[PDB]
């Protein structure tokens, strides 16, 4: 009944306006996790409106309502892989429709696509990640684990199964051919945030940027949009440095939970997962220098507009090194107890 009196108001009320929301909300310096969760899903519905995908497609707005509710109410709550993260992954790819000029490089289809599998990309979360699936055999690992991409996967099916629930179909009135289009891309931009997958086309992603993009080339198109799914995906490591330290919070509280449950298997985790062994400055430096600082240093090779966005992802690296020292004890602890040895 809270999902059917949420869906009424967000059907009849109206779609507010996008600077309603926020006066910088089309900024890459708006961080949509300030955003109140109980304002996201009327959110959504403003960027499809501003993006102008509603009336572009017909989509139908009780449909679409009860879509974005039911995609919502698909994330559970760990500490990171939650609607929060989809809300704010979607967000930075209306920074990227708004800031980035996509019209030059995509179709249309193609920017809508890139924009519901934001909304969907980790649907049904359960804040552990693929290796998990296989080691504890778990129902996903049996459905997907001989392809690869276990978690990514069980995303994109569960989108589909939304799409496949009476009155939440938002594509049912495409054509054969667009309603195939739109599902074989969101398949390609949901399986691209296996990150496997991003090291595995890097090279092909520096060789465009060298080449230079060409739109009449189709592997440019679905490379790129890899490229900005991997980039929405990581998009809190563009923002001020409270908001990645927040999320590093996040990230190692999953990771680490993660990780007693692999202890309690017996089965040794990952060292960015053993809250014994991690060594948080250490692992975000080399996340930063490794994987996001030359996705967003691709992404301004490609987007010179997008070079800020790189700044703000070194500039994060370097805080990491300016703050390592306080992961030492110096002195004692503010109990002036050593109890902690024992
Ligand atoms: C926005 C953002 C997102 C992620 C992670 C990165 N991911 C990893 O596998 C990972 C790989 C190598 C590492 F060194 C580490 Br640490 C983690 C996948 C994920 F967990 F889904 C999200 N991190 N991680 C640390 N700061 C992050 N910021
Ligand atoms: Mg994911
Ligand atoms: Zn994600």
């Amino acid at each position: 009944s809270a999902m059917d009196d949420e869906y009424t108001k967000l059907l009849h009320d109206g779609i507010q306006p996008v600077a309603a929301i926020d006066s910088n909300f089309a900024s890459f310096t708006y961080t949509p996790r300030s955003l109140p969760e109980d304002d996201t899903s009327m959110a959504i519905l403003s960027m499809l409106q501003d993006m102008n995908f509603i009336n572009n497609y017909k989509i139908d707005c009780p449909t679409l309502a009860r879509f974005c509710l039911m995609v919502k109410k698909g994330y559970r709550d760990p500490p990171y892989h939650n609607w929060m993260h989809a809300f704010s992954v979607s967000h930075f790819c209306y920074l990227l429709y708004k800031n980035l000029e996509l019209t030059n490089y995509l179709e249309d289809i193609e920017i809508f696509a890139l924009f519901i599998s934001c909304m969907c990309h980790d649907l049904d979360h359960r804040g552990t990640n693929n290796s998990f699936q296989v080691a504890s055999k778990s129902v996903l690992a049996a459905l997907y684990s001989s392809e690869g991409s276990v978690m990514e996967r069980h995303h994109f099916a569960q989108a589909i199964a939304i799409l496949n629930t009476h009155g939440c179909n938002i594509f049912d009135h495409f054509s054969r051919k667009d309603y195939q289009r739109m599902l074989d891309l969101m398949r390609d931009i949901i399986l691209a945030t296996d990150l496997a997958h991003h090291l595995r086309i890097f090279k092909d992603l520096q060789k465009m940027a060298e080449v230079g993009y060409d739109r009449n080339n189709k592997q440019h198109h679905r490379l790129l949009l890899c490229l900005l799914m991997t980039s929405c995906d990581l998009s809190d490591q563009t923002k001020g440095w409270k908001t990645t330290r927040k999320i590093a919070e996040l990230i190692y509280k999953e990771f680490f939970s993660q990780g007693d449950l692999e202890k309690a298997m017996g089965n040794r985790p990952m060292e960015m997962m053993d809250r014994e062994k991690a060594y948080i400055p250490e692992l975000q430096i080399s996340f930063m220098e490794h994987i996001a600082m030359p996705i967003y240093k691709l992404l301004q090779d490609l987007f010179p507009k997008a070079a800020e966005l790189y700044e703000r992802v070194a500039s994060n690296r370097e805080h990491w090194t300016k703050v390592s020292h306080k992961f030492t004890i110096r002195g004692l602890p503010s109990n002036n107890s050593l109890d902690f040895l024992d």
